[PDB]
DNA sequence: GACCCTCCCCTAAGGGGAGGGTT
DNA sequence: AACCCTCCCCTTAGGGGAGGGTC
């Protein structure tokens, strides 16, 4: 049978048959010497049925080749059964997250915060832990904490880029007192003194948002992420971080400052 | 800041930023015309965060370009929400079919029958329906049906390719006293004569298996598919068909005959 | 040493078209 | 008018490298 009739027996295109001949998957029975026409037989249909049966399960062309021509090779099959099992979960994750998105967007018709999952490697910081009655006092007391360590240490060179942040060790926030820690990232180790010390901070996988404006609205960010971990089936595994990007040290207008809120989470 | 530092702030590659600047997404702040360098500001971070957040939900590049500037248009979100569910339903079916494949090949070292789904369009047929005591009497009594209609209907042309099959209208699989109909597909209508009738068979979606060899073991095929429909959560909708591809009219070696069993099914 | 630019070819499974040949 | 063949570029979201200029 010619290529045009065999293409209607199998309900497949002609370019597909040309491609399969080029790859080496389905070779015709007889090829005309001067014209170059292709003629097919019934066993070609017997093989095309097997090809389509394998292709309907998601295998790629190379695995289909290795499955038809070679020995049974069961180890290829189970490797696909994992690749599906993982993939479903990913889809089942995204269908959740988009359902959050609409559920907020159609509520307000404007989006102030957008969350994103990312990875933060491990670092080496100098740090100071203490209790604070009011956040403004914490802002006021940190620059001398920087001055002491920068003067009293040889070769204290910051990182590129700059990573400076605050750790909240409290379980449920309250404005009265706050067990806080100040951390700034450096390159090497050294000598310790006073109430400030060097320590390593391990890597995390965190959901982050970015807040723009003054600090007096920062709580509005947290209420968002406390929702995002509750809807999409995640679990808060560690202390949050508050990293500082743009402030009084680079700018003059407080309505153009910029900070970042980070929640380390796991999938539960 | 130069591009090599900004790529460290964003935790992406440089080729990504080049590609984005080319396609018109996140164009840099200030390009110097003498050397051609790209300088980024802290204003670009709050847009890259949004790009990555939209990208983590599965959207494509053109969708992200259309979203960040036409923000009133929100039906793309539903357009993606439906496709997510469709993909989930497809993967959950591929998983069960892979499981059936491994379960079948587990105990039996090799497998003969490989099922595959396909579409069959509507057709015009001439047919004749009756009761037979056995299958052999059926095979012997067929050819008069083919001779008579050609005698009484001059100029009646078959289709290309040929489609010649039989329908088993009985509810339970049997071996004797079978209620069977014989159908052959033609191009144009005609007139009825006796029990021979003309009708139209509708279009179906079916799972198919190809049997090769003598007729007597064909029952095995009817077993295998009957397992499949039960194993993978399908429902049989209509009578099975038996379609003839290679037989005694083309060959003498009965070990080269080819036939196809087709079960019309539905995902229930 | 360390950084940066433009330009060309590559990915999987075919799709679409231009141009030439025979009955 | 109908079939058939071969050659060339096209699709995603960026990767890899060569050659050459700039801090
Ligand atoms: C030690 C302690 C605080 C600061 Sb900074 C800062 C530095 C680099 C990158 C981001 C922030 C600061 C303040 C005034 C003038 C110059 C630098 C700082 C201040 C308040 C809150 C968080 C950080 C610096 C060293
Ligand atoms: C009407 C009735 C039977 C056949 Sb055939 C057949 C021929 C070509 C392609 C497919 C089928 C037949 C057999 C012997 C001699 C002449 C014609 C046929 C017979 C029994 C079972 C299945 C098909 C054709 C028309």
């Amino acid at each position: 049978s010619q290529i045009g009739l065999f293409s209607k027996i199998c309900r497949v295109t002609i370019k597909t048959l040309h491609y399969y001949n080029k790859i080496g998957l389905l070779v015709p029975a007889y090829i005309n010497p001067d014209n170059g026409y292709r003629f097919y037989t019934s066993d070609q249909l017997m093989k095309f049925h097997q090809i389509a049966s394998l292709r309907q399960l998601g295998f790629t062309i190379t695995e289909i080749v290795t499955l038809t021509q070679d020995e049974n090779s069961c180890h290829i099959i189970e490797r696909r059964r994992l690749e599906i099992q993982k993939q479903i979960r990913d889809m089942a994750d995204m269908l959740s997250r988009i359902n959050h998105y609409l559920q907020h967007k159609k509520k307000e018709r404007i989006m102030l915060y957008q969350a994103a999952l990312k990875e933060i490697p491990e670092c080496i910081v100098y740090s100071k832990r203490f209790i604070v009655p009011d956040f403004s006092s914490y802002i006021k007391l940190i620059p001398p904490i920087g001055q002491e360590v920068m003067k009293a240490n040889p070769g204290l060179t910051l990182t590129t880029p700059a990573y400076c942040f605050t750790l909240y060790h409290d379980k449920e926030y309250k404005e009265k007192n706050m067990d806080v820690e100040f951390c700034e990232a450096v390159n090497d180790f050294g000598k310790n003194e006073g109430n400030i010390i060097f320590q390593v901070i391990p890597a995390i996988t965190a959901v982050t948002v970015i807040h723009k404006g003054p600090y007096d609205s920062l709580r509005n960010a947290y209420i968002y992420l406390m929702q995002w971990v509750e809807d999409n089936g995640y679990l808060l595994t560690n202390s949050p971080r508050e990293s500082y990007i743009d402030g009084i040290w680079n700018k003059q207008d407080s309505a153009e400052w910029m900070t970042e809120i980070q929640f380390p989470v796991e999938k539960v």
